[PDB]
């Protein structure tokens, strides 16, 4: 059968059930860093169908209503007070930096987007962020905010084509298929036009053939169930650990911002065509307690100058890449859609190409 | 050096409960009903366990009482959580379920076919945990973690370091407890042929009396990667427990293994991956890539053929091959779904390498 190399990656949208969990996580501790920046926040939400249950450890001198902060999310996706159950079993208290917990963290980079991100991945946002747009401004009328997106390429040829975008987006009882169709069709056109791919490909539009019900109504969606679509769509590893509600003190998000932040600074100074950083923890301990550089065989220098170049580059104890990476004056709730990396929509320190100057010196030039 | 490391966690920890309630769920309908369509997930938060998520089956199940005989043998009575359902439960569409994502990977370093820092991470837990069960290793609890990390600079992979982190009593004895945990590192070291010197790093935090969901939270499908390839392997991000098999998330995942493993076995590749990507009312995959990292023993493209040509790559087919509607899920719920020589799962089995050889000239 021989064919092709076909990547695939997805997207979800902001009334997707998983997502508005990981909404409700971030916003509540959005809430809690704006009063106190020195919040220890771990709040899982889980929403089954007309019941959504916060929970989790906060530590803070912040005034927060979790359950009035979780209906400042749901409000807007179109849900009334009428809608919903929601409730709290949240533990609230008041009162050098070693990892809270063990565990692995991947970082990735590649040059095929100028988002430093994988194709598959920046179009199935792109998709659905446009939908969600023309949805705000009523460009695309009677659809709903609960959407999915998959885009598969073909990476066969030097040159990727756009093999299959798929969507599934949550609409109206009374909708037209035609406009609707139409509509869905002419947004896969326009984000295949704005990376300047083919337009010829395959288009799936709501192949269950219905979908009036949507978010965690016939359903469930909790925190942290979405890892993937929060990372690299499958072309990156994963250790774990989710992101959304967590304070940067967990080494599963804050780490994996920073080698993040060292990927992408590595491709961008042109040391090679992909990066992958794998970063280990033990408690108590202030240093990663081991260090991966995988290059891919696309390295444009000696790997192991590539590392001397990092090591040298960056500073690897926890408390102080928090810091330089301002994690504890950064809003989460925008990343808590559309993936964590490369977000050149958003202003993410761990996405800033402020690290090229020093890899170029530190790589014996 | 080129330092790879993976973990496990304990039957106690709150993620793995969890897992544990969902498929024990799941095990309890398919035992009545083979047509049942389970979707359950649990959260434990401190005291209060809720199971939630959509079930359609024929089969009498108590959710609560199901996640009881979960909860007590890791030690815990009636007195110590509230248990509440929110499930949606009811009596009696073609092809994939869902859209979405899966990987199914293999590789030569174990018997299991898996990375060594997998089998070495589940090992650690497994043998701690049967010496619980046996009186051997006495004053610990049910929630754990192990964390391995390899050397994989040269030829022959060397141990790094092992980490374990154990619940204990409060008036248990450090130096028989850090001497408990360095002879079984030392007695799995021994079990896979490897170096015996490396890092020991015992209960680091210096104390973990409290455990499970006290003052924490677990969810279902929160350890997705222990539960496959600890890192080694990519991820779709489907979570696997509380699924029947009508879920392309869990039984393609299954399907996906089922064919890197026999693909490895058959000395096609050192190692392999494959992806494979759904559409709702597609009944089969609607996208696959085959990576052989280089290692292919034979020419990529006839790999690929032999693959097509070896195995049913119709969803519901593919189920019933691998005997999915009468498989017990609660067995791979702790210590990962794949390269489980300690059980009998089918697609761990390589009655393809026959097929893959013939299919290959």
């Amino acid at each position: 059968m021989q064919y092709k190399k076909i990547i695939t990656s997805e997207s979800v949208g902001a009334g997707h059930p998983d997502k508005i969990c990981d909404q409700i996580s971030d916003a509540i501790l959005d809430e809690c860093l704006s009063q106190d920046q020195n919040s220890r926040v771990a709040c899982e939400v889980l929403a089954c169908n007309r019941l959504i249950v916060i929970a989790g450890e906060i530590t803070t001198h912040a005034y927060v209503d979790v359950v009035k902060t979780a209906w400042e999310i749901i409000k807007p996706l179109g849900y009334d007070e009428n809608d919903f159950t929601i409730i709290s079993n949240v533990n609230k208290q008041s009162v050098l930096i070693g990892a809270g917990d063990q565990g692995i963290v991947f970082g990735y980079a590649c040059d095929e987007t100028p988002q430093y991100m994988p194709l598959t991945s920046v179009l199935a946002h792109e998709l659905l962020k446009e939908i969600e747009r023309q949805r705000r401004s009523k460009e695309f009328i009677k659809i709903q905010a609960d959407m999915k997106s998959q885009v598969s390429i073909d990476y066969s040829n030097s040159t990727p084509l756009i093999e299959t975008m798929l969507v599934s987006i949550q609409h109206d009882e009374d909708y037209d298929v035609e406009y609707f169709n139409k509509k869905v069709s002419a947004i896969m056109e326009q984000i295949a036009k704005k990376y300047n791919l083919n337009t010829n490909f395959k288009k799936i539009i709501n192949s269950s053939g219905r979908f009036v019900i949507g978010g965690p109504i016939g359903d469930t969606g909790l925190t942290g169930r979405k890892i993937i679509v929060d990372t690299y769509g499958g072309v990156g590893h994963h250790g774990g650990g989710a992101f959304s509600g967590k304070d940067p003190t967990k080494v599963d998000r804050s780490a994996s911002y920073f080698a993040r932040w060292i990927a992408k600074n590595v491709v961008a100074a042109k040391l090679a065509k992909q990066c992958e950083i794998q970063l280990a923890f033990a408690i108590g301990q202030p240093q990663p307690v081991a260090m991966y550089v995988n290059t891919f065989n696309t390295n444009l220098i000696d790997e192991t100058k590539i590392f001397e170049a990092i090591k040298k580059s960056f500073n690897f104890d926890i408390k102080t890449f928090i810091n330089d990476l301002n994690l504890w004056t950064t809003k989460y709730l925008p990343v808590a859609t559309y993936g964590h990396f490369g977000r050149d929509d958003l202003d993410l320190s761990w996405e800033k190409l402020n690290k090229v100057e020093d890899l170029i010196k530190n790589s014996k030039h």
